[PDB]
This record gives C-alpha cells, structure tokens and sequence, in this order.
C-alpha cells in the first residue's frame, strides 16, 4: 500500500474523480443485497463469480440478475427503503467526496450495475444524475413511467466525459476489472486507476492498479492542502489577508480542507519600527500603522523575512506598492524558493517599463519566477472593505483551475467575485485608472463641476481602452464594463488616495506654491502608504514618448505635463490642446 | 437681350438645392488674370474678389461641394484653391508644359453622386459649361463683378455684380426651441450665441432671432413671457442667466413653430406626446423641417419603448436627431467646459446641428448611433436615482461604484435587447458613461433621491418623490422616477424583471415593496417578497 511520484501528482492535480459504486462507494454489492430481501441468494451467488461471470455464456451478473424476476416497481421502492442509501456507504467516502467537490474537483459515479441503485447514492453524495453513468433496468413504461420489467463500458463513459468537459486529468477509483478497464481500454480513458480494496481486495486487479489503498483517509491525506502567503502588508494587503484568512479558517473546519488554516504575511521591516511591528501584529492581530482598528483574524502570522514567508507556500498573493515589486521578485528568484507548481495572484497596480514597453506585475511574476499569475482587480478602497462594506472584484485567472482556487480564497459574503479570462484587460485597467484618478483630483483642486469631471473620466476611460488595444489587442470591450474597469475608475476618482493628494497638489500650485511636489505630499498626507498614480503616469509617458504616441493619448499626456510643470493645472479640461501646446516658461 | 436681373424661381430653387458649385478662377474668384521654376506666387489673398471667400465658406457650411474650373494655369490656381480650402482634386485646370468646362462637369457627374450642379463665372467658357453638353451645368450664374460681358450676361440664368446677391438667396434656417425649462434655456442661450455670431456675415446659415415656446403655467405666466422678452432671462427656471438679446419668447406653441425650418425639442418627456399631437393637428410642421431632441425619457407604446426622437418621426413625419451628454444645466449656463454627443438622423443634419450648438465651452462630437445615445440619456436617470438612494444611506465609494457599474451594465443590456444595432463604442461617449457619472454625482435625480432615502431611513415613510419634487425643485421636473416606472412596465410585459435586477430593485424601492437598505443587494432584492 503506497503511491508513486507522477500518480500522486495526478491525484492532487485531478480535474475529475470517477467512483465505481459496488464495493468502492458501497459496503455491499447491490445485486445480492437485493438477492436477500428477494430470497434468491444462492441462485445469485451461483452467478456472482468467474465460473459463471468469469466468461459466462453471453451474460454478466447485472444483465442476468435482471433476467431473473417477475418483479415489480413497488418492490424496488421497498428495497431502497429497507436499505436507505446512507447506511450503505464505506466509511470515509462521504468525507472524501465532499472534500473533492469543495475544491472544484468534479465527481462522477460510473457503474455497471443498476441506475435505480446508484441514484440514491448519488443524491446522498450531492452528485447530480447528470454525473451518474449507469444503465437502467429494462422497465416497461406505458404513457408516463414504469409498470413491469420488460465490454468497455467505463472507459467509454470516461471518453464521453473528456469530450464534454474541459477536464484533462481524470482519475478512476474502484475495485473490479471494469474499473481497471476504465484506464486500459483506450487512450482517452482514465489517466490513473486507484484500486480500493477496503471491501474486496482482488489481487489480480490490485496488481495493475496505479495505487492500491485500504482506507479512504489514505486518499484524503494525499489531497493537496495549500499554504497561503501574502507578500505585502499595507492597507490593501492587510484587508486582503483579513478576507483570505476568513476563508481558510472556514475551509479548515472540514476534513479535506484545500487550505492551511494559517496565513503567512511578509511585513517589510521599517527603520522607525523595526521588529516591534511584526510582534505587535502577531500578538494583537492588527497592523496599527497601515490598517488601525482592524482585527486581522487570529490565524494570520507575520514575519519580516521574505524568503521564510514564501518558502512553504503553495499559494502566493503579491500585494505591495508596485515600485518595490521588481526587487522583491529578483530576491525570490535568486533564493530559488518558488517551486514551479506554485500558484500566484497579484493585487498590485502599477507597471515597470521594459524594452520600451509595459510590464505589468503579473507579467513580471511569470517572467522572473516562472510561474503563472492571475490578478484581482476591482473597485476596492481598502478601509471600507476592511469594515466589510459590500464590495466586489474581478479575478482574472491565468488558467481555469487557478480561478476556482482564488475565488474560494477571496470571495466573502461582503466581497463578491467575478471570474474572467481577460488578465491583460483587468490588469491594465487596474493600473491605468490611477493616472485618470490623478487627473480627476487635479480637476477637484481646480474647482471644476460634475460635467467637467465627467469629461475627464470619459476621456480617461476612452484612453485606457485605446492603450489596451495598442498593447494587447486580445482585450475585450466587455472587460471595461466589469468591476476592474469603470467601477474602479469611478471609486478611485471619487474616493481614492490619488484623487485626494492630487486635489491638494493642484490647490497649492494654483495658490502660488510652485515648490510643492507629490512626493512631499505623500509623506505629509498618506501616513506611510504609497501614492501610485504619478509613478504610473511617468511609466506610461516613457512608453508614449518612446513609441511616439504622445498625441494618441492627449489626456494621459497633459496630466504628465501638468505633474511636471510644463502645462498649468488649469489646462486639464483642454487636453486636446494641452498635449501639443508649447511648454510654459 | 438684357442681363437676367432676378432669377426665375426654378433657378432660385436650384441654387438652394445645389450639390456642387463650380467657380471660374480668373475674374470671378480672383480680380486679375495672370501675367507678370522660381514660382513666385507673391500673395494669393490679395488676389481674391470681395465676398467670394464668404460665399465659398457659406456653401461649404451647407454641404455643397465646391470646385474650381479654370481655362488658365493650375499652378496659378492651386494657391487660391488652398486658401479657400478646396482640395487639389477639386481643381480642374491645365498646367504650363474647346469644350473644356462642360467636359469637366461631365466628369464630376460621373465620379460623384451630384445631380444639381451650378457654374459661376464671367466668360464664354463658363456659359458653355452649361450649353455645350446635355451633361453640363444645370444653370450658369454670370458674375459681372470685375468684367461685364453683355454677350455672356444676356444668356445665363442669373446675373450678379456682387456675391452678396447670391449669399442672400442661400437657404437660411429659422430656429425655434420647443420648451423653456432649465436645460432648454441654457440650450437656447448657446444656440442664440451661435446665430448671433453667424448673422455677422452675409450668408448666415441661421436667422439671428431664436424663438422659444414658453408654456404658460397657472401661477405666474401672464407676464412671464413679457419679463423674458424684456429682461432676456427666465427668472423661474434659469435665474441670473442672460439668454441672448436675440431670444424671443412666446406662449403660443403653434405660432412658435409655424415659421420654423429647425426645431429643437426640449421639454419634460411626459408632455412631449401631447406637444407632438398638437403640432401634428395644426398641420404646421412641413416635411422639410430639421428636428433635434434633447429630451430624456420615454413613452411606453405597444409595450415597447418609444423615445422622443421616434415620437417626433412617427407623429410629425420628419427625421429627428438627438443631443445627449453630461450636461447639468446650471454649469453650462455659466460656460463651464462641457461636452455632448449629437447623434444625427443623417450626416447633413448632424453638420447643421453642430454649427448651431457647438460653443468654445461646449464641444460636440458627431455620432451616427441615435438609438444608443438616446437610450443612454434616458436610462441614466434611473441609475442616478439608485445612486442618490445609496448616498442617502451613507454608502461608501466602493459601494456607489458598484451601483454605477451594475447600472451601466443594465443600460447597455437593455439597449442591445431593444436595438441590436447599438455599437459598444457609443457607451464610451459623453452620452453614455459621462452622463451617467455626472448625473450620479451632481444631478437633480441624485439630489432628490438622496433626500428621499434620508427621510425614509429616519422613519418618514409618508414622504413622496412628488412631494420632494415640489419642495426641492422650483418648478423643474423629476425624470428618473417616471423613467423607472416606464422601463418597469416594459420589464413586467416581457418577463425581464430578473434580467435587470438593479432596475427592478430601484423601482421596488421607489414604491413600498423593498427597503432602501437593500439597494446594494439588488441580486436578491429584485425577487424578494415585498414589504
Ligand atoms: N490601498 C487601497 O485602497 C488599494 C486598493 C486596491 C489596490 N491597491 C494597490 O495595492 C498595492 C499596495 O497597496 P497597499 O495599500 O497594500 O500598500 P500601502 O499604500 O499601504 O503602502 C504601505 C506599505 O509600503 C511598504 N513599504 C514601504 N517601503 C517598502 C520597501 N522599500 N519595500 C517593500 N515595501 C515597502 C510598507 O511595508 C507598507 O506596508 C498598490 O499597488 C495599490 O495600488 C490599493
Ligand atoms: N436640467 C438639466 O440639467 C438637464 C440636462 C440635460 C438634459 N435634461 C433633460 O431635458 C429635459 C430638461 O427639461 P428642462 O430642464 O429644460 O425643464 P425643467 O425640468 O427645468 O422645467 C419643467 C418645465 O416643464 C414645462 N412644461 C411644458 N409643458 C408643461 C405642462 N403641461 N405642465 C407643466 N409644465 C410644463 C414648464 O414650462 C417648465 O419649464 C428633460 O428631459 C431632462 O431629462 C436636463
Ligand atoms: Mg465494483
Ligand atoms: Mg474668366
């Protein structure tokens, strides 16, 4: 009894697990349990072997036991009552099937027996009839349904499943030869056969099995359990880890939890607080600097060592101010601590300029760490979500398997998640919208009214759209209508830090203060938190200058020219003109 | 055998219906002939005949294709054509190393869809542009400024000594505004700015005076009209603001419209049907009239939406454009930079309306998509009401942005269900996203909706939107609640209520069925049991 390298992988990376009914899910075989109650035991048991059903004449047990009858529907009703399909299940199998479904593995029953027997078992395990592959008895039916009785089954059923669903790794779990057949018959069959000899062993079928087990807690305990590490500890990082921590605490209250209960959070050490910050977080479950008054749960564990935070981690969340991200990825690469099977997601907004082009955080993680990286982008001002005000976000998945994991991790009753395939569109919207929020706040600082502010947003959204098409034409218009697009741009233009600081900057510039800078105000206003829109403005302007697109994006350009003092703030609604106008003295 | 003094009425009509006008260069566009590589065209604006620059601009302003047909030298004429914004391809002329003009006009008739073509010139070559072919000019206007040649003048359908005479017979539109509320007045103020500017030149596309129908109310209307005409200001709906000196108010709907070549409809939408029936019955709106609607809101017809532009077309028998954008009236009235879309019935009208509405502080974008821009303008007010409800609950910016995201989403979905022709690009225009944002943070529907929800939650459930409209709005009308009711009738007819859970939640909140606090939980609220 023991597994094997790439088999264990297939079990852990499974997209669907198919269970045989008779003697893998049920303690007793159906045909015989039905023989008793029907008093034909030995007539049956004289059919249930290999001197009869070992070659037979032209029939197997199921097909033949059916032939034996003068038997009526009210009888099948009775029997299912005498043996309620909850008394019939091998211990540990309900817990195993529940665990699989809880992490999005689809579960099938595939049986060579009677449908009328498998469906109550399916109903009990929460498996839909849609997922039960099993022939019915031949019933005469009439004009509603059911007065009186009138090879390669499992490999073929697996072939149909494979053509119907986006599943690539499909496992067969069973005791008989029909189950072994599920893999051996045809190449599009099961990718692995696990033989369950908990009820009946069967040395000949166990021998060609990919894995032989006696208990289901043998399978359960080889289910992957993801350890989660949050890389970052700012305002949004902490309210994020707080939501993520609530999910794992929920998942660990059930047997086959897909997540470790404890979430690790890397906290960058700052000179003015040193080690005391980390210790405060672990003792009081609060980041009192970046998210004061908010209880990160009791299952959040802070550490200041980046390598140690990451080493055990199966699920990495990247959420740090974007100017730091390149250095953070370079450190993790050098340490060789990120296994290539690790799932990553980025919550970060901002980009690096590379080869005269945009590199978003998710592209940075993939290129440098060699792993796939999803994103979570939405209208998400942290402080309010930390207080559990209703909010929403898009998760754009690198591939569909990731999406399911991330959604289970991040979705809370106050934080609704929408899965999208468009990672380049979500991510570029999340990043570019902070430029527009700077423009929006320069507007506010000027005093402009709702009509004019709406113009800045309209033009901003239209240029986000255009830039997305200039750089990744795959991007779908639909994406701008989701939470990562128009929702985020609005919340950030009316309630974000970029708007807030840019308003103050523009008020001061107008009043004569020609020396005030965004860097100074960031220090003065944001209490350690990081301004992202002006950095993003410069990053994009670098790309615009390089590609000669300064006039293709007039609002982006006049916002940068205003930040850097070539155009006066008052020209913000005059972008069509301010983008090309000669600089001021 | 004298010069044709006044043209013959057929000729007059042909002038106004011209698709293209062809000018001779020598002695009709320029005062001189030629004479004198190198290429020292020393001037080219001192060459010009008075009025011709004004005339050619006035023709272009009317969509008339202008050409140069010269028996002289091309390199000599290109500079003229450039100054006059006539592309090189519209200059028919020889280089430097006979039926020439009628031959050139035959080409034009083959390469363009122009059927009415007029020749303007001084010489015999210009006369032959009409006479020398059954496919030549349809009329010949002889220009006797510079050179008076009686042989050419005796022939020719029209003789003039000054281009002023031609410019006076160009089509000229008389504009009346149907409506006199806040937005109609600030609209009228902009329009009158444009006609006053245009009327400073000889061949103005617009008559200077703009007429405004001011509906008479029982409370204050016997001298309203007189106050407006003498003080140039609507003190009830737009106090403090100078409508132009060229705005004339009347309370007679039919006579306001009787003279009018260009109609602007901008009255609260609940009265537009009636207004349309009356003008139809008075038989005062001719099939030639140009119409544009600024009204947001709909009428339910055949349990489908009828938007105001459709109402105008069906009932008055004319095409109707629309102007839609993020246009809170008070700020535009004060000349704060703003933007709008004009979705045009046809490109020709779109051009006319842009000349009328566009101001240095009010930029216009032309768009072919009328059903999209108009349905956005109408649906936006529903979401604004939901936004105001969230505001009255103290909902934060994440949460309000969800209302707007779901709102915009349902706007786009309803648009496509009703009019599959609507292009996605339309929602990114000022009529879509911009207007929904402006009105969700700064509009009347947001404000009243806010006051309403504040009072509800604070325990007053006798308060009504009608009450608040009366108390808060000073005569002005609340379009968001009416439009929510209109859409909801359509939703209930087509079984769409759950297809649009935010719309449904908003309507159920407005009436007593769902508590205001459920606004962020619309997905569940749309179908939850009442109370
Ligand atoms: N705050 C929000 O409401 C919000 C919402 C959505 C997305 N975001 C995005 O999340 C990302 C991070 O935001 P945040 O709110 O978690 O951070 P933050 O703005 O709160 O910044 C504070 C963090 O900066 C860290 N820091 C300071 N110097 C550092 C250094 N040299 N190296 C590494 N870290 C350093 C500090 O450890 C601190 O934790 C940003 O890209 C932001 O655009 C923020
Ligand atoms: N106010 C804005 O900022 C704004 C901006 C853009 C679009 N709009 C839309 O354009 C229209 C604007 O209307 P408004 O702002 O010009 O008007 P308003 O709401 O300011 O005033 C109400 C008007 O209703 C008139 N009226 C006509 N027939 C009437 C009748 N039988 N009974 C009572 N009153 C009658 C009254 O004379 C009065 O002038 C609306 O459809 C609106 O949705 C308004
Ligand atoms: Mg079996
Ligand atoms: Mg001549």
């Amino acid at each position: 009894s023991e597994p094997s390298e790439q088999v264990l992988d297939l079990w852990q990376q499974a997209d669907a697990v198919c269970f045989d009914v008779d003697r893998t899910v049920t303690t007793d075989a159906s045909v015989g349990l039905l023989a008793k109650f029907m008093g034909i035991e030995d007539e049956a048991q004289s059919l249930t072997e290999q001197a009869n059903r070992g070659e037979i004449n032209l029939t197997k047990a199921f097909e033949d036991r059916l032939a034996k009858l003068n038997f009526t529907p009210t009888d099948i009703d009775r029997f299912l009552e005498e043996h309620p399909a909850h008394t019939r299940l091998v211990p540990g199998v309900e817990n195993l099937i529940a665990a699989l479904k809880a992490r999005g593995v689809e579960v099938f029953l595939i049986s060579g027996g009677f449908r009328e027997m498998a469906l109550p078992i399916a109903s009990h395990l929460k498996i839909p009839a849609k997922n039960v592959f099993c022939n019915t008895m031949s019933w005469q039916l009439d004009d509603h349904g059911e007065p009186v009785r009138l090879s390669h089954f499992k490999s073929r059923a697996i072939e149909r499943i494979r053509r119907k669903y986006p599943y690539n790794n499909i496992i067969m779990v069973g005791d008989g030869f029909s189950d072994l057949e599920a893999m051996q018959g045809s190449p599009d069959g099961a990718d692995a056969f696990i033989c369950f000899g908990g009820v009946m062993q069967r040395p000949a079928v166990a021998s060609q099995a990919d894995w032989f087990v006696r208990s289901y807690d043998e399978l359960m305990a080889k289910l992957k359990r993801y350890k989660v590490t949050m890389v970052g500890s700012g305002a949004w990082a902490c309210t994020a880890v707080r939501m993520v921590a609530q999910s794992t605490a929920e998942a660990a209250q059930l047997p086959g939890s897909v997540f470790e209960k404890e979430v690790t959070m890397w906290v960058h050490e700052e000179k003015h607080s040193g080690r005391n910050l980390i210790e405060y977080i672990n003792e009081n479950h609060e980041n009192p600097i970046y998210l004061p008054g908010i209880d990160l749960g009791e299952n959040v564990k802070a550490t200041s060592d980046l390598i140690e935070a990451v080493r055990g981690a199966d699920a990495l969340i990247f959420c740090a101010p974007h100017q730091f991200m390149h250095g953070i990825c370079k450190q993790l690469a050098a340490a060789r601590v990120v296994g290539r099977g690790v799932k990553a997601i980025s919550l970060t907004k901002g980009m690096r300029v590379r080869a005269e082009g945009p590199q978003l955080i998710s592209q940075m993680v993939s290129r440098i760490l060699g792993i796939d990286c999803s994103v979570l982008m939405g209208a998400n001002i942290a402080g309010d979500i930390a207080k559990e005000e209703l909010s929403e976000a898009v998760i754009a998945y690198a591939n569909r398997e990731s999406g399911s994991l991330w959604q289970q991790l991040f979705q809370r009753p106050y934080f609704a998640i929408n899965l999208l395939a468009d990672v380049p569109g979500a991510e570029m919207c999340g990043t570019l919208k902070n430029i527009v929020a700077v423009g929006a706040g320069i507007g506010d600082g000027l005093g402009v009214g709702p009509n004019s502010k709406a113009s800045i947003l309209r033009q901003g959204l239209s240029e986000m759209r255009k830039f997305c098409k200039f750089i990744s034409p795959s991007v779908r218009d639909d994406t701008f209508f989701e939470s990562c697009g128009v929702a985020d741009l609005i919340a950030s233009s009316y309630g974000g830090r970029n708007r807030r600081v840019a308003e103050a900057w523009a008020q001061k510039r107008i009043a004569g203060d020609d020396q005030v800078t965004f860097e100074k105000l960031e220090k003065e206003m944001l209490n350690g938190q990081k301004l992202q829109g002006v950095l993003t403005s410069d990053e994009v302007q670098e790309i615009l200058h390089a590609r000669g697109w300064e006039l293709e994006f007039p609002l982006f350009t006049t916002i940068n020219r205003i930040i850097h003092g070539e155009v006066p703030p008052t020209m913000i609604l005059r972008y069509r003109v301010a983008c090309s106008m000669p600089s001021m003295p």
